[PDB]
This record gives C-alpha cells, structure tokens and sequence, in this order.
C-alpha cells in the first residue's frame, strides 16, 4: 500500500460530478454562495474586492460559556475555526457497491483502498459543509457564531443583527391561538417582513411552522403550489431534496420547508433550523464563505495554503500500520447585509 499524494486526492475532489463537492446546504447556497480563499491564516475582510459584503465583526473572548463583551471590539481580522477531520482507511470493511457498477474491480486491493479513501473524503467534506451551514444558520437567525478550532481559544463573532429582526410570537400574536378558519396569516408575515427594511422574497420554515401555516384556511386559499425553476430560491432547492422542500409561492415570496439535521460531538441529531422558526430573507443578499489559509506543513512546503480544502492520505508505521485520510479547511460564513434577515419563533 502506497499513500496517494495530494494531486491524486485533488483530482477526485475537483472531479465535477460528485454532488457532495458541487452542492452545499441551503443557507450556504442562498445567502453565502460566494467564496474567498485567503493566503493568510486569518480572514482579512478589509481586503475583499466586493465592497457590498460585511467587512468587520464584533469579536469577543469567552470564559466557559460566558461571552466577555467588555473585551470585544470591531475588527476586520477574523480567526476561522480550523478543521481537519480524519478517518482510518480499513481495508477489512465490506464495500457497498452501487447501483450500476462493476463487480470485478472490488477484488483489487488498490481499488478497494481508493473506494475507502474517496468515501471518507466525501464524508469529510460533508462534515466541513455541515459546520459551515450551522455557522450560516446561526448568523442569519441570531447574528452570532461561536468559533472554536485547532490552535485558537473559543470566541464569539457578532454581526450585530438588530434586535427587532429577531421576533417571538410569544411577545405578540400567537398562531396557535388564532382562528384557523378566519385568520389571515399573510398579514403577520407582512408585519414580520417590515423589520427587514427591504423586500423579502424567500420564507424558509421549520416543520412545525409549515404545519401551522398550512392549518389556516386563509393560507390555503392564497397558497400557490405552482412553480418551475422560476426563481433563485427554487433553483437552490432542486439539488437539496433530501432535506428541503419547495412548496410554492405566496405572492412574490418563495416558500421553503427546511428539515436539515446534523450530528454533534455527542453524536446526537439536531436541526440546523429549529422546527418552530421561520426566516425571511432576500436571495439577492449574497455573502460568502471565507477560507483562511491551510496551515499544514506539507501544504505550506508546497505552496498550497490558499485552498478551500486540503486532503492528505498517509500510512503510519506500527505493529499494525494504520492508514488515514484527512481534509484541512478553515471556513467562515460572512454575510452581505445581516439587517435583511428576519427570524420568527412561532408559538
């Protein structure tokens, strides 16, 4: 067994026809679809060619779970959470073959190592994209991210979303308490959308929100199931049918139910978007995922530090020699304008 070099791993990562590589989760796709890779470890927001994205954040240290906001300050230098998940390449695994494919290769041990390597690479990108989506949804819904990673101390980024942009039905009119035969929920949605200061053209909803909205006769009468790749909102969902459902339109407002989940360190399943939350936004309000430099010595040696991802494969010596694949990345979502997001907790 010889370890694949990084050109060999990049050949796969860049291949063009792997969904895990070409698509990203919903909030990332709608609101952070652009990319900037930095040659510095830290993201330097002041250096971006696009003037229309956010160029500073209020960064505060933390002691435990406590944010030390008196020690925070606006800075255009952002330290990203450095990621480098790895997996063992165990050739004793049973390899699942697809689904139109070619039984004969699976004898060849090289072919089998390749299957495990590429399989684990796909899983590592999924995990990096999942962290990014978590960061994206948190930014949009709370204006804040908690950043952790290799070689830094845990701290908070605050994009300072206006307080009026985060709304709870329990401070006003609850949908659960309305007459489902007579209430017009559109007028509440319009009320929430006022807070964006600009038009909202997309409503992204947890499951409980969609259930409730649907229970209103007056929503059903206006609900326009018709659609056809007719909007950026709609286009964004076509490759995310595992976690996202495009429902139609309410006037010029696209309707998306979002049910994406991730697993946390504890190995527990969580929603990206809590089921009782809806987000109003504008699909023209596009920021980016900024990538800090890759800090791996071999990346540094070979001048390959400016990269979204940097995959490595190696075999260690030992009584069992253990083989690993690992992917380095230092992503951070940066919004265009945080003030154009309104989040509502229904009750």
């Amino acid at each position: 067994a010889m370890a694949l070099n990084t050109n060999q791993l990049f050949a796969y990562l860049n291949r063009g026809d792997i969904a895990e590589f070409k698509f990203s989760p919903l909030f990332t796709t709608l609101f952070f679809p652009n990319v900037a890779t930095f040659s510095t470890q830290n993201i330097m927001l002041d250096t971006l060619d696009i003037e229309e994205v956010t160029m500073s954040a209020f960064c505060s240290p933390m002691v435990g779970s406590q944010v030390q906001r008196d020690k925070g300050y606006e800075t255009s230098t952002i330290k990203p959470g450095y990621m480098k998940p790895k997996h063992e390449i165990d050739p004793t695994k049973t390899i699942m073959r697809m689904a139109g494919e070619d039984p004969a290769q699976l004898n060849d041990p090289t072919y089998r190592r390749m299957r495990l390597i590429t399989g684990n690479m796909r899983r590592q990108i999924n995990a990096i994209k999942a962290r990014v989506e978590w960061l994206a949804v948190n930014a949009v819904t709370t204006g804040k991210n908690i950043i952790e990673g290799e070689g830094i101390e845990r701290y908070e980024i605050d994009w300072k979303i206006p307080e009026k942009n985060i709304i709870e039905q329990a401070d006003g009119k609850k949908w659960s308490e309305q007459d489902k035969e007579t209430h017009y929920p559109i007028y509440d949605i319009e009320l929430y959308a006022d807070q964006a200061g600009c038009p909202a053209n997309v409503m992204i909803m947890g499951a409980e929100v969609w259930r409730t909205l649907r229970s209103f006769k007056k929503f059903r009468e206006l609900y326009d199931l018709s659609r056809g790749s007719e909007s950026a909102a709609e286009l964004a969902c076509k490759n995310l049918g595992e976690v996202v459902s495009f429902k139609g339109y309410l006037g010029d407002l696209a309707l998306i139910v979002y049910s994406g989940k991730y697993t946390d360190s504890d190995g527990t399943e969580k929603y990206f978007l809590e089921p009782d939350l809806l987000v109003l936004g504008n699909t023209n309000n596009k920021g980016l995922v900024a990538y800090g430099a890759i800090m791996d010595q071999e990346a540094v040696r070979t001048g390959a530090t400016q990269n979204m991802f940097y995959p490595k494969n190696w075999i260690e010596d030992g009584d069992p020699a253990i083989e690993y694949v690992q992917t380095h990345s230092a992503p951070q979502p940066v919004p265009a304008d945080i003030r154009k997001f309104v989040t509502v907790k229904i009750a």
